């Protein structure tokens, strides 16, 4: 290219989407395996604790837990099986109340460019738009979110 830069590049993803179950409930759904599994139909080893490893995808997602909150929200990492060595994406989940809907607002920063849209790509089509249904957390009709 024209441009030098050193070191890999990297995005932000910002996702915030709702779902149709109260914090508590979907606050397991990331933080047991189990429930991991069900929406994700592939061989997923989560351990709910700070510092756990948390593995989905047929074990091509892994991350680490760096903070829990009490149905408040979770950090922890993000990368794929393919990507660099010792290169994740710190992400941090948030549940809010909504008097019947929780409102999960995803914070990633670190996605590698190159793999920046395959991420946000295959991250809610598991994430979300496997649970929403899965679980039955998904809405319907177009929104403004």
């Amino acid at each position: 290219g024209s441009s030098g830069s050193s070191g890999i590049p990297t995005c932000k993803i910002t996702l915030k989407e709702t779902f149709l179950t109260s914090p508590e409930e979907l606050y397991r759904v990331f933080t047991t395996q189990e429930l991991v599994q069900a929406f994700t139909h592939a061989p997923a080893t989560l351990e709910a604790d700070r510092g756990g490893k948390f593995h989905m995808v047929d074990g091509n997602v892994s991350g680490e837990f760096t903070d829990l909150v009490p149905e408040k929200h979770i950090v922890m990492k993000w990368r794929f099986k393919s990507w660099p060595e010792g290169h994740f994406a710190t992400i941090t989940l948030t549940f809010i109340d909504k008097n019947g809907e929780t409102e999960l607002c995803m914070e990633g920063r670190g996605i590698p460019a190159p793999e920046e849209e395959r991420t946000r790509q295959g991250w809610q089509r598991y994430y979300f738009e496997g649970i929403k249904q899965t679980f039955g957390y998904g809405a319907s009709g177009p929104s403004s979110g």
